């Protein structure tokens, strides 16, 4: 199996993130996706949880009261589990926009590869089960996901989901949830990322 693209995702995109809390003996660790500059992707259910007082990413500590610029993605007025967060000034992330987005839909039963830094680095995989308008979760309804047949675990949220369409493999999701042997990831589109990055002021050149 060619895994060159997934290896590049592990090398440049997926990183661990740990949220520190005052009501548990240990931090909550999962994965995050570096997009470009000072902007990354993270699950909304993790970001919005009220307990954490700081988090660490890329060797940096950030407190909850910092003036983060954020976008919470919605679909037809229903919340998704996807947040984009732009940090204050600091050392830049790689520009990983070449690794996100597919213009065609993945075929039924094609291979999904998850790329995680949640428990050290690892891959997981399962068959693509299709897009769903929403999932019903212990925290409410979330919109615009796709599913895959593989048992997933607490902490695996934020892992990059690499799918295949039109002879190319790209990241089109971030892991969100699990239910009885089936995982669900929140969909990522290139157009949505670009629109949100512009809203947050992450400076980029436009190819003309």
């Amino acid at each position: 199996v060619d895994m060159g693209f997934e290896a590049a995702v592990a090398k440049k995109v997926v990183v661990p993130i740990t949220f520190m809390v005052p009501n548990r003996p240990s931090g909550l660790t999962q994965s995050a996706l570096l997009v470009t500059g000072r902007t990354f992707l993270i699950n909304e259910h993790t970001w919005s949880n009220p307990s954490w007082t700081s988090f660490t990413i890329r060797g940096e500590v950030h407190t909850r009261d910092e003036p983060f610029q954020t976008v919470h993605f919605t679909h037809h007025g229903i919340p998704t589990d996807l947040m984009m967060v732009r940090l204050g000034p600091g050392n830049s992330f790689p520009n990983n926009l070449d690794k996100f987005g597919l213009d065609q839909m993945p075929a039924r039963n094609s291979r999904v590869v998850g790329v995680s830094s949640s428990y050290g680095n690892f891959f997981f995989s399962g068959n693509f089960l299709g897009f769903v308008d929403s999932i019903t979760s212990e925290q409410g309804t979330y919109a615009r996901l796709f599913r895959y047949r593989v048992t997933t675990y607490k902490g695996w949220a934020g892992s990059a989901l690499v799918c295949e369409a039109g002879g190319v493999r790209r990241i089109i999701g971030l892991h969100s949830a699990g239910a009885a042997g089936i995982g669900a990831g929140t969909y990522i589109s290139k157009l949505g990322l670009i629109k949100a990055l512009k809203h947050l002021g992450e400076p980029l050149a436009t190819m003309q």
